């Protein structure tokens, strides 16, 4: 824009009017494919850690029924859940909620403040989604102090059934050993093999 207005040379008129607004141009594609991809990734992390922890209050929600299925895990439409591990993996997106909410706060320097001017939103879809984030925390959390005693006898399940199993491991490892090493019936080459 600084650039000067169309300079006529002594020997004949001159102008760059088309160059100028084409450079202008050129920068305003560079502007656009930096602000799109950011507005993209931090909003949409937002959103995910929102709905994250929706639903974690949810499936904590399940188990507090006291059943001997419910002592084990979830199983619903193809997911697998324990209380435990998800009390363990909401600290995780309230972890990611810091660095999320920096990002936000430097995709307030651009188009997050063209709502706040353009748009006149009084709250950004960001900031609207974090609140709900605070809130949803504060009743995972509720329903999170109730269910944290879990699975030792489960864990204890495990260990016995790992030992069984190499019990019976061991015995037919002797079986191998014995079947191994051709001291079966030998009536001819093939049979002794086969």
């Amino acid at each position: 824009s600084r650039i000067k207005t169309p300079e006529d040379i002594s020997w004949l008129r001159i102008n760059l009017q088309p160059m100028k607004t084409a450079l202008d141009a050129r920068v305003t594609r560079w502007i656009r494919v930096y602000t799109d991809f950011l507005v993209n990734q931090f909003r949409t992390t937002q959103k995910n850690l929102l709905d994250f922890i929706e639903k974690t209050k949810d499936g904590i929600k399940k188990n507090p029924a006291d059943h001997e299925n419910l002592h084990d895990k979830k199983l619903l439409m193809s997911v697998m859940k324990v209380i435990s591990d998800v009390k363990d993996v909401e600290p995780r997106r309230e972890g990611i909620i810091t660095r999320m909410k920096e990002m936000v706060t430097k995709l307030k320097k651009h188009n997050v403040p063209i709502t706040e001017k353009g748009t006149d939103d009084p709250l950004q879809q960001i900031d609207n989604a974090n609140s709900n984030f605070i809130e949803i925390y504060g009743r995972v959390f509720k329903v999170k102090a109730d269910i944290i005693p879990l699975q030792a006898e489960e864990t204890q399940n495990i260990k016995r059934d790992l030992d069984i199993f190499m019990k019976e491991v061991e015995s037919f490892r002797k079986e191998f050993m014995q079947k191994l090493p051709f001291d079966y019936t030998e009536s001819m080459g093939y049979e002794n093999i086969n």
